[PDB]
């Protein structure tokens, strides 16, 4: 696909949640540009690039049973970018906690992520 | 104050929003950097300054009933900035609409308003 449409932005945005919900990191690894930058807690250094990605995902969604959900619509614009509300259940010291999080995305002219940006902190977290 | 903390960006964002509910033009107004940019939606040009700033929210909170509330918690950063989802409910050609956002603030030094971003499109409109 070109640079997404509103509409389209919508699409790939939940489409990105769905796969962090099974935990399909090869799958999330591709919606990302082969060089993209990822922001996650944004306020941290940024990692570059699917090497990277793939490492912090497998670190993040490996072990435990993480679930991921919409708690919102996606807002999407018309120059490939979008923000969206979910919420992130995983078990730690084998507790079930829940992380609220607000991803701001730009997509390519290919239709892959380019940036993304993960808003969150520890009062986001619920243990 | 200072560069907000997490903890002061969820206070300041909330009280943002609850300004636009009551419509307080100028509260809002003294919320930004006098130096402030805008862009809303997210994709068009910015707007900058708390001259053209107060100009845009007297013509969008000015006319009709406008109500807005946080649909979710804020998500703050350590870097002083964070991000929100809530809803505008206004009034068109009569008839009620709500709209459907994301705003992302970056602040200053001094707990204003440096930077803030709206995310939302036609696809986030309900009439």
């Amino acid at each position: 696909m070109n640079l997404p449409t509103a509409q389209e932005v919508q699409g790939l945005m939940a489409r990105y949640i769905e796969l962090v919900d099974v935990g399909d990191i090869e799958a999330i690894v591709q919606m990302y540009a082969d060089d993209a930058t990822v922001e996650n807690p944004f306020g941290q250094p940024p990692i570059h690039g699917r090497e990277q990605i793939a490492a912090f995902y497998r670190q993040g969604l490996g072990g435990g049973k993480v679930r991921a959900c919409l708690t919102g619509p996606v807002r999407a614009s018309h120059n490939g970018c979008g923000a969206m509300p979910f919420r992130v259940e995983m078990v730690w010291n084998g507790q079930p906690c829940a992380l609220d999080v607000i991803d701001v995305m730009r997509f390519d002219e290919h239709g892959r992520i380019q940036t993304m940006q993960a808003y969150w902190s520890e009062v986001n977290l619920s243990v």
